[PDB]
């Protein structure tokens, strides 16, 4: 049966910036799940201002795998629902972390470091180097993505060591960085990747929908919801 | 010129339960703290129920690495100074986490998961296999310690993945544990070790020391202080 | 199109022994490849006394997945074959090696350490925990795998550190083992899995036949070929 | 006791070439050895064309780390020497890779990969970037070293996932590169680190032979010897 995929977009840029609503008229949410739709996904949408940020325990039940996206409203995520959010991630449930997501309370939270990074909104040149060249998340790829405008991001980036780094970027402006990353917490599968500045149309570019497609397959959950752990009797005889 | 280690003991168990004050009558922080003085340390100690849990910027600040265990008062350690405490590891200092310690505050949010697991406390033995034989960490230990009685603690074990892991337990009751592993947060080093039950004199073992102090060594912060972050300047030129 | 997996088994000791005839009496590939065949995979077989060990190009160029158990002659594999396989998991084809499999050429050209490790035959008891809960491989599996003979092995086993660690072993003698570790090559993904002595009927248990058809669609290629090295012009302006 | 180190070094070019004996008129060893003994390490070279080019039993066995540069005769080092190498480093011996020394027999045989990637000679820019800013390693390192002229390697090199990635460099070509990368086999600690084209004066760069330096102290062994291994027996009863 299809994978579930939820895509969670602050989608407050979209509304108000001239120059985003341009490119994104219907939210960058929108252009995702329609494309994973297409692809064959189980594709929802939910936006900050909807009840609970769109994130219900009905909602997230479904939810198999969590697309995120956010930038200038971190700080309104309420806790309850990151707190969920974590709860879901750590039974099985994936989450796939995009650009300016880096930031989320939800990352942060999983990271358990500042997820700080150097930066430049420059129109600058990016060009991501597969590095882990038989993961899923490349299937289609090819040995390089480039986008022709994006944001800077550079490191050091604050984030524990990934599991396997899949893309390194580089940048015109002398920069590199960890641009794929996967983690695992619990039993969820995280993949953080980097593109997607609000301002260029990044979400249009086949590669990027594609390896956010190949992304959600590779974060499915496999034995959702399951481990026992607390005070335990012994499996075996205890000698005296 | 020596290493600065401040070793922190919630220090409840040891005024409230006889069995374990004639275990350790001065609490456990006064038996890690002199074992690590007389090894060449500069050691001091620091207690929950100290103004700022024993831990002030001034005293941070001054700390290289800091150890760690708590049992039954975790939640009573506040925010504020857990917060202190994440900032300084993160900017490098080192942090040594004990048994019960799993479950505390600062760990958890270095973690970014429950570090829950199963538990038993049945006076087992516990072998603790070395697997990373050429790390710095155990540097004079044999193939194992080997502790008559012990709490058992069982996997899954809910931690991210460690950068390394440096012993795997064995339990009589039939459980295995990552019982020695290593993270790096930031510019920080951590090491959770996991013997140190309150009730029986693992801190009194010689290798379980030894291990100790080794890790203490081997935390000890290089480039230790804030890291930039930011908008930056590029260093080579970008088309417009 | 289903994955096509071949099971390549050394077919000595079911020769030999006849306590070993009397488990697997057409060989422990026959086993493991009807398991396979049942559950949906293209399953075929190959053997040590067979032209090119059953791994000719034609064979190796359609194999999606090798499955490789040796133990009593290793040496008698011909490195011209070592070699040829080599390439292909660095190329993108999925290595499962199982149990005394450790000492095979190829899993020790591929490691490069010695894969040595305690060892003891001793008919006693192996709990085979899960300590990637999340993972593909462990799909149906519940917290442990308990088999109630098997042949000990011990840490400290003399492998590179895994990818991930899958499952850690517990014995009823003493000793723990890291008994399914990942590893990528190239494109090609590995995957080591300790059970399957033969003289116990370890090939006939169905979390070990699970975890083993979990592992072939997990290291299945999705990228597979050749990846482009040497020269290369530059993407940008070089300033002369 | 001062750690003790051998630089070996191919020592072809620098007879041969006359621009690159303008540059290294004695060797590119000798300008890293007298460095290492100015930072009091106990330092000594050895080159392909001495008898069992420089690496006798002797030699190794008081050899604490070993550092390596080769690039057009890797062919003549005999394999009897890279197997002595080899078990040398598995014992805890350190080893430091450098620049073409990618494609040495020994670092190799360590990886069990082919060690290959893209490459141009073209004068460009190369800047390391710090990506573990608190790794002994980059002790006294700011946040990037440049060259202002190197020979480019670019991904993907063929190598398995490093234990940890100290530097990602960037090339004004275009490309980037896992230019410093930890690994442990065995015992041993080995770190491969990109700079040092024949061509160019890279080993006068103050802050590439600090890298140098820094990894020397870092690879020293621990717990240095034969790792125990074979039959064993139970630690514990084995039930009948
Ligand atoms: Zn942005
Ligand atoms: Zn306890
Ligand atoms: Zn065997
Ligand atoms: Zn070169």
């Amino acid at each position: 049966t299809p994978i579930r995929v939820v895509v969670w977009n602050e989608f407050r840029h979209e509304k108000k910036d001239e120059q985003v609503r341009a490119i994104y008229p219907e939210g960058m949410h929108t252009v995702i799940a329609s494309y994973l739709a297409e692809a064959g996904f189980d594709a929802a949408t939910a936006v900050l201002d909807e009840p609970e940020h769109g994130l219900t325990d009905e909602v997230l039940d479904r939810c198999d795998v969590l697309v995120w996206w956010g930038h200038i409203a971190h700080d309104e995520v309420k806790d309850e629902v990151v707190e969920r959010v974590h709860r879901r991630v750590l039974e099985g449930m994936g989450l796939i972390v995009l650009h300016s997501g880096h930031f989320s309370k939800i990352f942060k939270k999983l990271m358990g470091t500042t997820c700080n990074l150097k930066w430049r909104e420059a129109d600058e040149k990016e060009r991501l180097w597969v590095v882990a060249p038989g993961h899923p998340i490349v299937e289609g790829i090819g040995p390089y993505i480039e986008l022709e405008q994006e944001e800077m991001y550079g490191e050091f980036f604050d984030i524990p060591e990934p599991d396997e780094t899949i893309f390194i970027s580089w940048f015109e402006g002398g920069e590199v960085f960890r641009s794929g990353c996967t983690f695992t917490r619990g039993k969820g599968k995280i993949f953080y990747f980097r593109p997607g500045h609000e301002t260029y149309p990044t979400y249009h570019h086949p590669d990027v929908l594609k390896v956010i497609a190949n992304a959600v397959r590779w974060a499915a959950p496999v034995n959702r919801g399951e481990i026992v752990f607390g005070n335990v009797k012994p499996l075996e005889p205890i000698k005296a």
